[PDB]
């Protein structure tokens, strides 16, 4: 249980859903755009037009 | 771009796919677990069987 407390089995490849939460806190609509970090054993998301930088 | 600089365009209801990287950072197979944590105007992920904890 964090911050959203939802987890997600993946599809196969690797696909899973992300909730409206995600897309409220970010700006998401329907295609938007999420950019991807890696930390050791963690994932980051960010809205792609946002932030801009890495 | 971040460290994986990957960017996913949602399917519609916020459905992304989640790249290899992911699988192997964490602990991915098929279904296995992922659990999202929302910092602010970030998105956190972790696979739910090692750290148990939030």
């Amino acid at each position: 249980m964090k911050s959203i407390g939802v987890v997600r089995k993946v599809d196969e490849l690797g696909r899973i859903v992300m909730p409206i939460e995600l897309r409220r806190a970010l700006d998401i609509a329907i295609k938007d755009s999420i950019e991807f970090f890696v930390d050791g054993d963690k994932i980051i998301l960010k809205k792609y037009k946002p932030h801009g930088v890495c």
